[PDB]
């Protein structure tokens, strides 16, 4: 635990690790139980819960929308108000842009955040809290736990959607390669990882200087590990930098060898 603690003092952030080898059980840990805010990794299990509830033809079903509709952060679907999206083009950008009218859009679909948070506990996610759209849900204070969870819960609903039987083979390598094909995540969890190793992942960022990275992530051989690396500073207003997530994953990766 003193690797973490150093990355704690070098970066002047609180992390919260969880890893686990599915192969073997073994895990990494570091304050894997305390709450930050999840930010846009919400956008990963909310595509997860789509999966539970859409055929893939539901899936070409378009959605109309207006000006009105877009919010702060909308690099595809600001360019398609006239024309309309597929369930499966605002999944597409949800995922791996993190566009905020996407994820916005799909969680109407699926009846808004209680419907959310119902989903979570239903496959037995007792600790994530969704209670907003974005980019509201981004902005969690200290001591909060609306739109908050852990390494702990976020990866395991993440292994839950991704790799088990949560949602039938065809739509896990669905939300596997949307997340594989992933464009924010390049300085994260991907950088800290050993030449071969494959990553999906969904990256957050939120007040307080929040950087998340949640993700599985393939060695050449054996089994996947499943892994979220979150972080928070004491500033409402601070920046973050990746390569506290780089370095951290780097960490995970050796205490796993
Ligand atoms: C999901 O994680 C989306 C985050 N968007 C952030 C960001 O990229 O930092 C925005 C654009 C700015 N931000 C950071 C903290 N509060 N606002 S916004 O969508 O929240």
């Amino acid at each position: 635990k003193d690797d973490f603690a150093k990355l704690e003092e070098q970066f002047d952030a609180k992390l919260g690790i969880f890893a686990l080898d599915t192969g073997t059980n073994r895990t990494v840990t570091y304050r894997p139980d305390e709450r930050f805010a999840f930010a846009s990794t919400i956008k990963a299990l909310t595509v997860g819960v789509l999966l539970q509830q859409k055929s893939i033809e539901d899936l070409n079903q378009r959605i109309t929308y207006t000006r009105d509709d877009l919010v702060n952060y909308n690099p595809i679907t600001e360019k398609h108000v006239d024309t309309g999206m597929t369930l499966k083009e605002l999944a597409d950008a949800s995922l791996r842009y993190s566009d905020n009218t996407a994820q916005n859009l799909i969680l109407k679909q699926i009846g808004g955040p209680e419907s959310l948070k119902k989903e979570l506990r239903k496959i037995g996610d007792e600790v994530t809290n969704p209670e907003r759209f974005e980019p509201e849900l981004n902005e969690v204070n200290p001591g909060e736990t609306q739109d908050t969870s852990t390494a702990r819960a976020l990866a395991t609903s993440l292994q839950a959607f991704a790799l088990e039987d949560k949602l039938p083979s065809e739509k896990r390598e669905l939300l596997i390669d949307w997340m594989k094909r992933n464009t924010t995540g390049d300085a994260l969890i991907r950088a800290g990882v050993p030449e071969g190793w494959e990553v999906a992942d969904k990256t957050g960022a939120g007040s307080y200087g929040t950087r998340n990275d949640i993700a599985i992530i393939w060695p050449p051989k054996g089994d996947p590990v499943v892994l979220a690396v979150l972080s928070s500073r004491d500033k409402k207003d601070a920046k973050y930098d990746d390569k506290l997530i780089a370095e951290a994953t780097k960490v995970v990766v050796k205490a796993l060898n």
